[PDB]
């Protein structure tokens, strides 16, 4: 187990969706996403990954994407837009977007394989799904995964009585780890595309 | 539950048995402790505990105490010396004594509990037993979990398919983890003392 001090600073968008949803309450949407970074950095311990929040950006006014239900449409809408508006203005490693659309053939979220650090595809789309801050941590946990090069695990994964992060499908449970696998995926990552904006403390 | 960023500087100190154990070559002795160590770090990733291997103290000519078999007496003797001498010369956190001496009641480690800092009571016993780094690694990570205020697990404690390393005695195997309990055990150590000299990136 070889694996150096990581930091990756994240940004994560609510939309509109969203907004409506928790009755408008920005300390409602804010509450959540901060205990969702802390569930997210408890998954990523053994992994020696730290996630910051540098920022949240709650679209109060008006979605500044088209907002669709094919989540690959969506992921496609929000990479302009991160590298053309959000990394223009704001530094950061990682963008993930907090949507309330019911995603088309049941997608609970979505994010490109090996892609962190890089302007247009260093993002994900996470969907707005269960009231259980632990479900959205590994959602979104989940999805951050991806970038960092890990493919998907079995469906029949457990780590003791932990659930695979990286498991295809999306079971209720209480305890979920990382796998070996998801371990391995991440290191050989490292060593390969070498990502070069997650070195610095924030 | 999320453990905060603490970095532990070690300093292990090889008596004068290590060293004709080894027919006299330091680069060896140097070479077998700095992988112990990184086999520490690796199972200390889920705590968020990184050791940094400080200085290495061999006594090539004599011996500083009295290296007895009785482990308890070696313990006690290390600690006085450890608080006059070394603390006065070399600024550190803990220190290790790896001693080759066959130990009483067939002890390879002895180490006291939840005093991680103190200027007398931060060391540690391990004796060289194995010419695996693992359980070495193993051995020392043990006793550095009691430093932590770490108590021992079950006869049979497995976090799947790994052994607790607090277990009260070793079984040779290839995969090793913290359990749950010393999880916990740690993180009310951090809270009731709230140690500062585990702060300070090395
Ligand atoms: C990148 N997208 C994917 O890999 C697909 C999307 C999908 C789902 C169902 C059918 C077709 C596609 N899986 C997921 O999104 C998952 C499941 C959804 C239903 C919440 C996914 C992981 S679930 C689990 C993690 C640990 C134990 S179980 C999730 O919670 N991620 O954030
Ligand atoms: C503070 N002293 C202790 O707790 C006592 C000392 C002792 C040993 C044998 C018999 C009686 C007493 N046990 C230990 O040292 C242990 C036993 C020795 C054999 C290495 C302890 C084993 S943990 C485990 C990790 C993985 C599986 S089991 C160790 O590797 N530690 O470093
Ligand atoms: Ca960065
Ligand atoms: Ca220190
Ligand atoms: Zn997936
Ligand atoms: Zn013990």
């Amino acid at each position: 187990q070889n694996l150096p001090q990581r930091y990756i600073e994240l940004v994560v968008v609510a939309d509109h969706r969203v907004f409506m949803k928790y009755n408008s309450d920005l300390n409602t949407i804010r509450t959540r996403v901060h205990e969702i970074v802390n569930f997210i950095n408890g998954f990523y311990r053994s992994l020696n990954i730290h996630v910051s929040l540098t920022d949240l950006e709650i679209w109060s006014n008006e979605d500044q994407i088209n907002i669709q239900s094919a989540s690959s449409d969506t992921l496609n809408a929000f990479a302009e837009w991160r590298e053309t508006d959000l990394l223009n203005r704001k530094s950061h490693d990682n963008a993930q977007l907090l949507t309330a659309i019911e995603l088309d053939e049941e997608t609970l979220g979505l994010a490109p394989l090996g892609t962190m650090c890089d302007p247009k595809l260093s993002i994900g789309i996470v969907q707005d799904h269960s009231p259980i801050n632990l479900l959205m941590g590994v959602t979104m946990a989940h999805e951050l995964g991806h970038n960092l090069g890990m493919e998907h695990d079995g469906k029949d994964c457990l780590r003791g009585a932990s659930l695979c992060i990286m498991r295809p499908g999306l079971t209720k449970g209480r305890s979920y780890e990382f796998s070996d696998d998801s371990m391995h995926y991440y290191e050989r990552f490292l060593k390969q595309y070498k990502p070069q904006c997650i070195l610095n403390k924030p």
